[PDB]
């Protein structure tokens, strides 16, 4: 799709066997979701934003599908107030900014 | 232009008579910059990021330019770890997401 920014850029993200809504966030290096079930093992990571740092759970090799486009990559789980899709997965679906 | 996301989408912004680099940040509702001078009066605002809330200074009707593209809007100044350009200004320059 071509998405304008008058409203938050919400999309549907297929992950695990479930649908979540998340923001397309070009400001985010990484994808960070609120608490959810993901399969497999995880490792610790600290990430930082406005407000400061947080610790998250890092799950690697997680398949995802955004609006019909498939990808795979690392997904972080932790206390973010918003599900956000970051550049690590946006590149894989071909997402660009344009003006 | 078309900007991909293999790296941070950094672009220069002219504001307050100066040049600054900032991140095009489609997850940001508002534009938030690191401490700098801006003219006129400011009002208080509280915004929230991944790691809690911070206090910022709100400056209205600030002219800004991005890749030749001129706009005007509200600019927040505060303790952000990164200069970010948010949707309030991105819409004004016709910036969209595409995939
Ligand atoms: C009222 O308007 C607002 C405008 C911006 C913000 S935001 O909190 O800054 N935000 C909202 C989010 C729900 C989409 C935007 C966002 O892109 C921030 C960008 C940011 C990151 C770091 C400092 C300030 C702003 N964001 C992204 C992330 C997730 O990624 C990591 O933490 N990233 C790392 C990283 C990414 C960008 C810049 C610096 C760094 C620190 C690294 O370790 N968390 N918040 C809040 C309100
Ligand atoms: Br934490
Ligand atoms: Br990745
Ligand atoms: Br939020
Ligand atoms: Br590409
Ligand atoms: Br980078
Ligand atoms: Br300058
Ligand atoms: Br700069
Ligand atoms: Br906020
Ligand atoms: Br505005
Ligand atoms: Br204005
Ligand atoms: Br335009
Ligand atoms: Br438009």
């Amino acid at each position: 799709p071509q998405i304008t920014l008058w409203k938050r850029p919400l999309v549907t993200i297929k992950i695990g066997g479930q649908l979540k809504e998340a923001l397309i966030d070009t400001g985010a290096d990484d994808t960070v979701l609120e608490e959810m079930n993901l399969p497999g093992r995880w490792k610790p990571k600290i990430i930082g934003g406005i407000g400061g740092l947080i610790k998250v759970r890092q799950y690697d090799q997680i398949p995802i599908e955004i609006c019909g486009h498939k990808a795979i990559g690392t997904v972080l789980i932790g206390p973010t107030p918003a599900n956000i899709i970051g550049r690590n997965l946006l590149t894989q679906i071909g997402c660009t900014l344009n003006f």
